[PDB]
């Protein structure tokens, strides 16, 4: 208790000890200092209830109540125009996050997109293709897809071999120009039901609160139109310009979690 283990975006683990009574701010302070983090407001620390369910760490509440003391360092706020971030390092970290999102299935891509994005990942990681030193079977060390096939790796190497004088910063920019246009880019998903009992998924992103039935987007409430976001017990409420759309969440923890992310996005992207 108090021993913190934070998985960074480059898969390195950072460990520190905080006071037993520490708040989240105290741990975030340490992680941002360690990384010498330039545009740190885009990032946050997450706690994983299970393999596919996370809650962000609340900077103002004690760590002990929220959690072993294991965390991930992630992009929390995905920029809609990554080219306007000031620092190449921030673009690099955004790429590492998107690669995780791709491999986890949170950012669905067609085969051609996987191959294109994967080609830029490879260019940024290894530099220009080098037929003497790389050969013909050099991409399996990189996780480019949820299921990484030989056919995908072959397309990636074909595209990679076609590039010249592309620095990692330039590769990152091409990756991001393409990724930013994907429909799930930067979308944080939360299961819910509508009032009729129908299963839906709510997506939180820079643009607004999105509503999906299946993989199909059927509503969006942009942040400029949202007047108030609230929750009570397992109910979540959004007031728009004048009506309130309520959703039923599976627990009060889930409703609270959603409300918090929505307020944070509403504020960050004002």
């Amino acid at each position: 208790q108090g021993h913190c283990k934070v998985s960074l975006l480059d898969d390195t683990v950072y460990e520190c000890v905080v006071e037993k009574h520490a708040k989240g701010q105290d741990l975030l302070k340490r992680v941002c200092e360690h990384l010498n983090l330039l545009e740190e407001d885009y990032f946050g620390l997450a706690i994983w209830d299970n393999a596919t369910s996370k809650t962000w760490l609340d900077s103002a509440k004690e760590i002990k109540k929220q959690v072993p003391w294991n965390f991930t360092f992630n992009v929390k706020f995905y920029p809609p125009d990554p080219a306007q971030l000031t620092e190449d390092i921030t673009r690099y970290y955004l790429c590492l996050q998107l690669r995780q999102d791709i491999v986890a299935g949170r950012l669905p891509c067609s085969f051609a997109t996987l191959a294109l994005l994967g080609s830029y990942t490879i260019q940024s990681e290894l530099g220009d293709y080098d037929p003497e030193l790389h050969g013909v079977d050099y991409v399996s060390d990189f996780k480019l897809a949820p299921n990484q096939t030989k056919e995908l790796e072959e397309k990636v190497m074909e595209l990679h071999k076609s590039y010249r004088s592309m620095t990692p910063a330039q590769a990152d920019l091409e990756f991001l120009e393409n990724a930013k246009k994907l429909s799930m880019y930067g979308v944080d998903l939360h299961k819910a039901k509508d009032l009729e009992g129908v299963d839906i998924i709510l997506g939180v992103c820079s643009s607004g609160l999105l509503v999906y039935k299946d993989k199909l987007r059927i509503n969006r409430f942009p942040w400029p139109k949202v007047l108030k976001i609230s929750y009570k017990r397992s109910s979540f409420f959004i007031k728009i310009r004048e009506s309130t759309i309520g959703f039923k969440l599976p627990s009060y923890r889930a409703a609270k979690k959603l409300w918090k992310v929505c307020v944070e996005h509403h504020t960050f992207f004002r």
